[PDB]
């Protein structure tokens, strides 16, 4: 058996060019930020993972280290369970908060150590969790077009994902309803009944404005209604789901274990459950959360949104998911997608396959690592909800 | 108008001799610790505060001062709602957790505003809330009677906080129920039934077992049951809450913002809320959820224990409130009990008052902060749940 010898998180910041930023609720991005998460052992046995963001980085790297990271040394990876919860149970919980960044601190831990198990196996971690359901890949939707566009503009930046192989794409709203309406719209005249349009808005709306909203996206025929309110408010979803349309309510990146998913069934306030490996308690919480979603009846389709670690932590688990594919795949300017690992966007016929390597299944490039230290960058600028 | 200038988070220790350390379910206590949060302005004055804890320092530091502080920097300290939603909508809900240590960061902060408003206005805050309730004094209880005792222990300390001139104290149970059964039965039988004896099981049993305990709790008197269950398991308080006894349900240190309490409320699972306002969201809060419980039929008693700020805190918001007082007193081994600030314990026919100074309504001594400086040490051990 191997023994944790070091859990480390690097704090990294990549630019975006000005004119490249985008704004939703969650605010105006300004770096793309990640912790990469690397867990050693004495036998040389590495796991990395990302606990996603936007986080403050130094919050997250003195959780990972000096929080979490006291309960691994000495302990055998290999009992990934018994770790979750002696972290949970022991630290994060009560010292931490339930529902809070220090969930998203183990959730990168947890990737890590899965990382490391498929590593010392020689396996993908897909394999480990059964193999695929999804043989011929996961269908997968470009993330996103955001605020700040007329309706035209919304129809072609769609029609361009279109262009590239994506079957369907997700619109960020929630500012200024009667333009996201017309985007809509527009969007939907351009590109037909054959490509799926997904809404988001960031938590932005109240319950009416919502309803308003939610009859324009009935109309248009839209897949799901992404955060439509505070996730806060578990009655205003039941209610958007109560009125009966084929759009599925969609919540998740913002609520933290099977915990609050429970709440939000047991009040039939949920449609599509968000539940993101890299934020909502790790690889481990996930499959549990995507196994009670199945179990209700419901599917489990996670966030993605951070990096290529959140990104695959979660195609693994979604391959071997027979939930319908409706994957997030980050478009926006990140070179935390595109340069710090050897994975990268592979459409066919709209679809994408997990990393087929050990573990997460990629090699990470270190070089770029040590170039992109994080030096007091902010990621993104105040959000909105006021 | 003033502007605010700095937001600082002094991290400070203090021991806990070996046989003066205490445990229940959230762990074996090692050093009490605190941030004393300091808000400057441009005309010098200042408001200090606590975010409570056990919470690790450094993580309550960044978050204050570089989360929360960079949002505050340069506005009217006067607009503390204005500043509240400023801060959970930019930064801490989306980028700390919506129930996490953020919340209590972000309450130290509240905390300290209000301490700020006071003594710019000369007046103490329950003063601002309206004035007193309770006139005469606020009847508190001795917390707590700990773990590892035998019941002829568990007893004589009763009786000496009842000398002391407590009517009401708490004892620590969850981890040997047969042991916590023989305890509360020989305190009853020493005490007679004019003393109120409250039982707290920091979240250590399942729901068979807290219905088990519950009837001795019934047979006993009890005054209420506090975090009987895991704070993520709602249903199981309403469970206990059905069997309709006369000893309250409790619970709310580990919940945060009023939206907690509502989803407690929405589904008859709680009598006694403990949101703190030094962790639950601040004052500005603590008096929302405090109006909530009384609009609902039910009791706000808050959860106080970590240092004198929060105590302080809690007991001008209690001291107006017309709840009925049940309020609760660290007598533990704590020099931020003591030794921070000019108020201290002062029990008169088992009432305390709140402290008369402007503000918090005292000094702190500056020289003790100095010379308390955190270096590294822990808080407390790991806790319990797993
Ligand atoms: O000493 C403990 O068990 C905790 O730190 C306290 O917060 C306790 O739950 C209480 O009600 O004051
Ligand atoms: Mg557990
Ligand atoms: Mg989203
Ligand atoms: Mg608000
Ligand atoms: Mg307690």
């Amino acid at each position: 058996s191997l023994k944790i010898t070091e859990v480390k998180a690097h704090a990294l910041s990549t630019p975006i060019p000005e004119r490249m930023r985008v704004e939703s609720g969650a605010g105006l991005k300004l770096n793309r930020q990640m912790i990469l998460v690397e867990v050693r052992t004495d036998e040389g046995v590495t796991g990395v993972g990302s606990p996603s963001g936007p986080y403050d980085l130094a919050v997250l790297k003195r959780a990972i280290e000096d929080v979490i990271g006291p309960q691994l040394i000495g302990e055998d990876p290999a009992n990934i369970n018994y770790l979750w919860h002696k972290v949970f149970h022991g630290e994060v919980s009560r010292n931490l908060g339930h529902r809070s960044v220090g969930i998203a601190a183990m959730s990168g831990v947890d990737i890590a150590l899965w990382d490391l198990k498929g590593r010392a196996m020689n396996q993908p971690i897909y394999q480990l969790l059964g193999g695929k359901f999804h043989t011929r890949g996961v269908r997968a939707y470009a993330s996103s077009i955001y605020w700040d566009l007329t309706p035209d503009q919304a129809a072609d930046e769609l029609a361009g994902w279109v262009e590239q192989g994506f079957t369907a794409a997700k619109l960020k709203v929630g500012r200024a309803p009667r333009k996201d309406a017309a985007n809509l719209r527009a969007m939907r005249q351009r590109v037909g009944a054959d490509v799926e349009i997904l809404v988001d808005a960031n938590q932005s709306l109240g319950r009416h404005d919502a309803l308003a909203m939610l009859r324009i996206l009935d109309e248009a025929g839209c897949y799901w209604f992404e955060e439509p309110l505070s996730i806060d408010d578990i009655e205003g979803h039941r209610i958007l789901r109560a009125q009966g349309t084929p759009v599925r309510i969609a919540t998740g990146e913002n609520l933290y274990t099977r915990n609050a998913f429970n709440d939000y069934i047991r009040n039939d306030a949920i449609d599509v459950l968000q539940a993101d490996a890299s934020r909502a308690g790790g690889i481990t919480e996930a499959l549990a959360i995507s196994a009670s979603a199945a179990s209700a009846h419901l599917a489990w389709n996670p966030h993605t949104f951070n990096d290529i670690i959140t990104v695959a932590a979660n195609l693994h688990l979604v391959a071997a998911s027979p939930h319908p594919a409706m994957f997030e795949w980050d478009i926006t300017h990140n070179d935390l997608m595109t340069r710090l690992a050897s994975y990268d966007l592979k459409l066919e016929n709209g679809l994408v396959q997990p990393p087929q390597g050990p573990g997460l299944g990629f090699e990470i490039d270190w070089d770029f690592v040590a170039a992109h230290a994080w030096k007091g960058e902010p990621a993104i600028g105040a959000g909105h909800g006021m």
